[PDB]
DNA sequence: CTGCCCGC
RNA sequence: GCGGGCAG
């Protein structure tokens, strides 16, 4: 027998590889891979009126043996239920289950179409089945867990992976899941990458890399705060020259923690990186903005510099990159990188998943995340290796390397503090998908698997793959109430399911009816009910639980259950979902409208005013100027709603001391965050305003921020607006005299298309700046971000690349007219558009 | 993804 | 219709 706790997988040559950890005689855990052969697609042939599974068996099997070239094909009758959107297919029938291996001698890449109409059957399910999905469903594997693996061949596989152990199995049935709740220790490696931009080719090159190793991260117990690394090492190449100044190593050992290794070029550094990575052999790679920034760069540099050992970024061994790698397809390239990493979990704290756990963040900049989550201060150093100081200034280089090290250590500590690993693991076990997927931030991922496992276990055949805002300033405390669990409660209350709702599968636009009380509880609602109950048990345990450790763990558990339940709707509601059902989505939505309407009435019944509302949340003005009084109002509203809808549990999600609402998802506000000792603190929060777009410069953002701060202040409104005009006048003077850093005038704009391919590009400053670069010699293709400054004739014509403008000798000063008008005036005119005693004349005069 | 603003 | 973005 062979025991492995599996973490990740990858598909290759119609086989399935699992990467995981194995315990050794000395209880030591090492990496391992298991190649799984003998996997088959389960196809289900639906007999025609008056036919049997044997009628099919005789017909197609001989035909299948020929095409695919098999001696014998396992097939058997099996009674299955069908309750999805395909018309004319019956609720229940006898099907012919055919086990068609993925690996065939002939035409292994030719799939059987679903419309295979014969005189025996008329339909076939499981034709395009994915290999990982097949393994996981058939063996009932629910996310990362311990697996008992029998008949493991230790002499078949050689040099297939970067793992310590390589084995294979002849059949998937050799692998069975265990009940063990515990898991082995993980090997985490925090990465921090410092880059440099070459303006010639528009290529972000790597200057340094920090590697911090934490070889024993146990998710079965809380991770100690400010955990110390087992090893710290930094690799660095010279950003300008071919050699570092002498004595650099002596100063590094003196001032910098961990090992420091200096290289003569980027290629040698990255080769060393790959080798160190292979030896370290981490289970998890932690970082900040790895997924869509630094990981892409790293891969592309390894590609560019022809690094042969690049594949150690994952756990699968490859001699060559994918053929279509670097075809300029920023979309497909991402897939290739994720695939190459297979075997190592990417723990990005600043990705879609990570952001969700740090809602109190606004920018999600590393320093910001560290402050918010750990309540510790770090002043970010802006390192620009193009600066000449770095070539000969050993202390400058040392300061930059220290900055990189700090950032690496910060990324790891944050990832542990927000408990990203534990939560995503829980979510994976609940949905039964791949951990890798969860850590990524997909929507059709944990919502499709959770359903395939529930329905497959219950013998079902699965499918093949608002209130106008009250615009203005709100002086009284506004509470954001979260109705995330609106839909799940609706699906559970009315018993909405694919199995319970009689609907017209010909006309999906036809509204169906809720099932009668007589109908038994459906599959979907039963699953929902189970999740809700489990969540209840956890909270009950929390009231009693005394251990801070066990307590926190319980909090994570319930969060996972909540997120899983609140993601069930997307399954049937979002159009490109595997389980999409328009009649069911509509049915749920209308009940959601009734519930919300009554909700509005309830708020008004409490003399409250709904400032804004939608299916996700409803913001209510409490009419109070006190945190306490506002909270009492909010709790009364929560209770009131639950009495009307006992399965609908809303809660207070966000407290706004003040709220300037501008549009549906466009507002600024002062959120109140309570501390440990009850202490309350105010913080600015912005969504959707001009101050959040790329097209507005840091100066414009700075003006917007200060203006808001003063307006949402408690000081009298005329003094506030007067302070605003007095601020703008001063800014105006500073702009005209050009006494503001040029960096603050920079404007970014992404070109999804090629610079040349733009109809009205002759008016677009970004496009013009891009084209001038090609003529100048600089490289610029689709997917490029253009940074420019408008100079002092046409606006687009006066636009120039920031870096060009940065050279003080070019005599390119920013155009005051433009920045005061389009970057300072307009945005403020919108921010204060609906504020009492606001006068556009005062503003324009304080400007021009 | 999915809807939702802005701009020719 | 094409771009450009926001937000969950």
């Amino acid at each position: 027998t062979f025991q492995m706790f599996w973490l990740d997988y990858c598909e290759v040559n119609n086989t399935l590889i699992l990467f995981g950890k194995v315990k050794l005689k000395d209880d030591n855990c090492v990496s391992a891979m298991v190649q799984i052969n003998g996997l088959c697609r389960e196809l289900f042939f639906l007999p025609r009126e008056g036919k049997t599974p044997t009628d099919i068996h005789e017909e197609i099997i001989p035909l299948l043996m020929d095409k695919y070239g098999l001696d014998n094909i396992r097939a058997k009758p099996q009674k299955m239920k069908y309750s999805f959107e395909l018309p004319d297919i019956p609720s229940e029938s006898d099907y012919l289950k055919v086990l068609l291996p993925y690996q065939t001698p002939k035409s292994s890449r030719d799939t059987i179409p679903s419309d295979l109409s014969s005189d025996t059957f008329y339909h076939v399910f499981g034709g395009n089945s994915n290999i990982f999905e097949s393994f996981v469903i058939q063996n009932r594997i629910m996310g990362p867990c311990w697996l008992d693996i029998k008949g493991a061949d230790f002499n078949s596989i050689r040099n297939a992976s970067h793992c310590a152990v390589e084995v294979s199995v002849d059949k998937p049935q050799n692998i069975t899941p265990t009940t063990t709740k515990t898991m082995p220790n993980l090997r985490c490696l925090s990465l921090s990458i410092q880059t440099l931009m070459n303006p010639k080719e528009n290529k972000q090159e790597i200057v340094s890399i920090t590697l911090s190793a934490y070889r024993n991260i146990s998710l079965d117990s809380p991770i100690p705060e400010n955990i110390k690394p087992d090893d710290l090492c930094t690799l660095v190449r010279p950003p300008q020259s071919t050699s570092f100044p002498l004595g650099l190593a002596a100063l590094a050992k003196q001032k910098l923690p961990g090992r420091v290794r200096l290289f003569n070029n980027e290629k040698a550094m990255l080769s060393c990186f790959c080798a160190m990575l292979k030896v370290e052999d981490p289970d998890v790679i932690i970082g900040h903005r790895l997924q869509n920034v630094y990981l892409d760069v790293l891969a592309h540099r390894m590609h560019d510099l022809n690094i042969p050992t690049f594949s150690s970024i994952g756990r699968r061994l490859r001699r060559t990159w994918p053929e279509k790698f670097g075809r300029g397809n920023s979309n497909m390239n991402h897939f290739f990188i994720s695939d190459i990493c297979s075997g190592r979990l990417i723990c990005d704290i600043a990705n879609e998943m990570g952001q969700s756990l740090t809602p109190k963040c606004q920018s999600w900049d590393l320093s910001e995340m560290y402050q918010v989550t750990c309540e510790k201060e770090h002043k970010p150093l802006d390192i620009d290796y193009q600066n000449p100081q770095y070539q000969n200034d050993v202390n400058s280089m040392t300061m930059a390397l220290q900055e990189n090290i700090t950032n690496c250590m910060i990324s790891a500590e944050v990832s542990y503090r927000i408990q990203l690993l534990t939560l995503t693991k829980q979510l994976t076990n609940l949905a039964g998908n791949a951990w890798a997927q969860t850590l990524g931030g997909t929507r059709a991922g944990r919502n499709e698997y959770i359903l395939l496992h529930e329905f497959s276990r219950n013998g079902f055949i699965v499918p093949d793959k608002v209130f106008e805002p009250e615009k203005g300033l709100h002086k009284n405390y506004v509470l954001v109430m979260d109705f995330n669990s609106l839909y799940p409660s609706i699906i559970q209350e009315f018993n909405i399911c694919f199995t319970t709702v009689d609907r017209n599968k010909e006309d999906i636009d036809e509204l169906p009816s809720v099932p009668p009380s007589e109908v038994d509880q459906g599959v979907l609602p039963r699953l929902l009910a189970n999740l809700v109950d489990r969540r209840r048990e956890v909270k009950k345990v929390m009231k009693t639980e005394t251990d801070p450790h066990k307590r926190v763990q319980c909090d994570i558990r319930q969060q996972a259950l909540k997120l899983t339940a609140n993601s069930m709707y997307g399954c049937l509601g979002y159009v490109n979902s595997r389980f999409y059902a328009k009649p069911l989505a509509m049915l749920v939505t209308n009940k959601g409208r009734e519930i919300l309407m009554n909700t509005r009435q309830l708020a008004e019944s409490m003399n409250l005013l709904v400032v804004y509302g939608d299916t996700d949340s409803v913001m209510i003005d409490t009419g109070c100027d006190n945190y306490a009084d506002a909270i009492k109002i909010g709790l009364g509203f929560k209770r009131l709603v639950n009495e009307r809808y006992r399965l609908l549990e809303i809660d207070i999600d966000n407290v706004f001391k003040k709220l300037l609402l501008h549009a549906k998802k466009k507002y600024a506000a002062l959120t109140v965050n309570l501390d440990k000792n009850g202490n309350g603190t105010t913080v600015l929060e912005v969504k959707g305003l001009d101050m959040k777009r790329r097209e507005f410069c840091p100066l414009s953002r700075d003006v917007s921020i200060h203006v808001l701060n003063t307006i949402l202040s408690d000081k009298d409104p005329e003094e506030a607006l007067q302070e605003v005009y007095d601020y703008l006048e001063d800014i105006r003077i500073k702009v005209e005299t050009n006494n503001i850093r040029i960096d603050k005038y920079k404007i970014n704009m992404k070109l999804s298309k090629d610079p040349k391919a733009y109809p009205g590009g002759k008016n677009m400053p970004a496009v013009q700046v891009a084209l001038r670069m090609r003529k100048a010699g600089r490289v610029v293709k689709a997917g490029s971000v253009i940074t420019f400054v408008i100079t002092k004739l046409s606006v687009a014509e006066r636009a120039h690349a920031l870096n060009e403008v940065m050279i003080k000798s070019n005599n390119l000063i920013p155009d005051p007219q433009y920045y005061l008008e389009k970057q300072i005036f307009a945005p403020v005119e919108r921010l204060l558009e609906r504020i009492d005693s606001f006068n556009v004349v005062r503003l324009s005069e304080a400007l021009g």
